[PDB]
């Protein structure tokens, strides 16, 4: 079934999931110069001091650190939101070279890895039912450069060796999500799709503008995980990124 191999890559998709063909796929390239900045944008807010991880899981495709979404405990409002979205979850899509991993690039310049911090939209009642809502999701997008380690990421790090094949999990408890932000909080948005199957067309994408660096020690410990399950042979999870789609109609707004 899918995955990011030349056999079930991409580029087959759109045979499983026809809406990989639509008017609102992601990801896309942010080009600078041709994005309107608005003013009737308000900032971010983020709120993630009360959230509660759980558990850090090899799922196939990257690892995920998942949240505990029972109650507004890390909320994202403002921005181009009305409403306040719950964090779920959050993982990451990188290359097995420093300079390709993003899934959005700035003017065609890719970024080593992206951090998607996947949230919904509560007025929908449960994450089940969000995903079947045009303005169901709101997903915080992060690049990440090589340079400087990040402190916040290296708890992430050291879990990787329990969970270096597909179907394991680890708990993964009292992780503070606010070390894997940047100093500056302004954005582009737009509204798109997951970029993994099912491809739904449900997201406000956020994506920072300011990127965050992690060592290549760190980065290069996500490129020893595998996308087999155990006793399978060994394919290392590397380049779990989808290439950008052509934005069709849409305008992205900046907030700067
Ligand atoms: C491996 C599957 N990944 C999916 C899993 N999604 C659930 C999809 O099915 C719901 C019925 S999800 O909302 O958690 C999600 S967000 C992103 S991305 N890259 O666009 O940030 C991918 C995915
Ligand atoms: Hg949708
Ligand atoms: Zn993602």
């Amino acid at each position: 079934h899918w995955g990011y191999g030349k056999h079930n890559g991409p580029e087959h998709w759109h045979k499983d999931f026809p809406i990989a063909k639509g008017e609102r796929q992601s990801p896309v390239d942010i080009d600078t110069h041709t994005a309107k900045y608005d003013p009737s944008l308000k900032p971010l807010s983020v709120s993630y001091d009360q959230a509660t991880s759980l558990r850090i899981l090899n799922n196939g495709h990257a690892f995920n650190v998942e949240f505990d979404d029972s109650q507004d405990k890390a909320v994202l409002k403002g921005g181009p939101l009305d409403g306040t979205y719950r964090l779920i979850q959050f993982h990451f899509h990188w290359g097995s070279l420093d300079g390709q991993g993003s899934e959005h690039t700035v003017d065609k310049k890719k970024y080593a890895a992206e951090l998607h911090l996947v949230h919904w939209n509560t007025k929908y009642g449960d994450f089940g039912k969000a995903v079947q809502q045009p303005d169901g999701l709101a997903v915080l997008g992060i690049f990440l450069k090589v340079g400087s380690a990040k402190p916040g990421l290296q708890k992430v790090v050291d879990v990787l060796d329990s969970i270096k094949t597909k179907g394991k999990s680890a708990d993964f408890t009292n992780f503070d999500p606010r070390g894997l932000l940047p100093e500056s909080l302004d954005y582009w948005t737009y509204p798109g799709s997951l970029t993994t199957p099912p491809l739904l067309e449900c997201v406000t994408w956020i994506v920072l503008k300011e990127p965050i660096s992690v060592s290549s020690e760190q980065v290069l410990k996500f490129r020893k995980l595998n996308f087999n399950g155990e006793g399978e042979p060994e394919e290392l999870m590397v380049d779990n990124w989808r290439p950008a789609q052509p934005l069709k109609n849409r305008q992205i707004k900046a907030s700067f």
